[PDB]
RNA sequence: ACGAGAACGCAGCACCAGCUGUCCAACCUGAAGAAGA
């Protein structure tokens, strides 16, 4: 990595964004607290990393 | 009633002329918002 130039990612678009809830696994699909906004799939990031 | 008396070592004259406090040098190195809210 002190070798390595990892760079910032590229734009994120802005109409891919979709609100998501999160669950719980253990055997049960409780909803937690915690709401986030989030990025709906099928959407194409790209970065220029060397 | 003195080898004496009288007699400015004084007058004119720029410590001055030319000369980059410059030259080289990355404020740089190493470091996830996860996690049981």
């Amino acid at each position: 990595f002190a070798h390595l130039q990892v760079s910032d990612s590229e734009t994120i678009d802005l109409e891919n964004l979709k609100v998501y809830q999160k669950v719980d696994y253990s055997k049960t699909a409780k909803p937690l607290p915690l709401y986030r906004e989030c990025l709906k799939p099928n959407t194409e990031i790209t970065f220029t990393v060397s």
